[PDB]
């Protein structure tokens, strides 16, 4: 019963009615709205949360799922990329996972700058990226790892491990199996680099806003969500958290649409049951 369709369908009923009450109104004042002239939404539709924003100028959110602490953002936008990676070194950023594909990076006409797998200069900030391992992940997909130097004068240098699933397919949702394997992926390398800053003992491993997974897809709200759910059911100190529970979490912390697509849920949910994790509060 708990897994059954009636279950299913109560979950999808609680989740669609507060989809509705977060839709943004015009000029909500729960969500960013752009500064000095520059396009900040990816989407119109798909808007970041105010009190959860990372950064004024970047559609990007603080995310806490149970115990589990991320950030979910939007593919930056060409005119963003400097603060983008303002905002990746300030957070000591233990992994930053790229869910977009390189087919959908490469179509020039979604705007999606290659700023992971090429070394570039971006006003004040110098970016080196080098190749590292790549780790198959199942059904064929890749997760193809880079770590990305960050200079700028005034600032500490940071590198940050990427995790770029380059294949990711581009008209289906990856299986329970390829997102259980990435999350453990994005964990384990989360947790090698966090434990790297605790070994020089960095202020950052006391500071609740940083040392944050980045997640992202292209408008961070399908793929990002699916992944965020993987990573908080592979959190040991999340028992009991419904899905119920982690999907109400992500959209109150970023917007309404977070887990986008029934399909994605659907994995959430086959997760979940694995787990014999509740769909649903009591």
């Amino acid at each position: 019963s708990p897994y059954g369709p009636e279950a299913r369908a109560e979950l999808s009923s609680r989740l669609t009615t507060l989809r509705n009450t977060l839709a943004p109104a015009t000029n909500d004042p729960r969500y960013l709205q752009a500064c000095g002239g520059e396009k900040l939404n990816r989407f119109r539709d798909i808007q970041c949360r105010r009190q959860t924003a990372v950064r004024a100028d970047l559609n990007a959110n603080y995310i806490q799922v149970g115990n589990t602490r991320t950030i979910a953002c939007q593919y930056p936008l060409q005119s963003q990329l400097e603060s983008h990676f303002r905002m990746l070194a300030e957070n000591r950023t233990p992994v930053l996972a790229v869910l977009a594909s390189s087919s959908e990076i490469a179509n020039q006409r979604f705007g999606m700058p290659d700023y992971f797998r090429q070394s570039g200069t971006y006003g004040s900030i110098t970016v080196e990226s080098k190749m590292t391992q790549q780790v198959g992940l199942g059904d064929g997909i890749m997760a193809d790892m880079y770590t990305l130097t960050i200079r700028e004068a005034g600032q500490k240098t940071i590198s940050v491990p990427v995790v770029h699933v380059g294949n990711f397919p581009d008209q289906t949702a990856v299986s329970s199996e390829v997102t259980k394997a990435l999350a453990s992926l994005v964990d384990q390398t989360a947790e090698t680099k966090r434990n790297m800053y605790e070994s020089k003992g960095s202020s950052a491993v006391a500071d609740d806003s940083k040392l944050r997974p980045v997640i992202h897809c292209r408008a961070g709200v399908g793929r990002t969500a699916q992944l965020i759910g993987a990573m908080c059911m592979n959190d040991s100190r999340n028992s009991q958290l419904s899905v119920e529970d982690m999907v109400s979490q992500m959209r109150v912390q970023r917007n309404g649409i977070m887990v986008q697509k029934d399909e994605q849920l659907d994995v959430l949910i086959k997760l979940a049951e694995g787990q014999g994790r509740p769909l649903l509060n009591s």
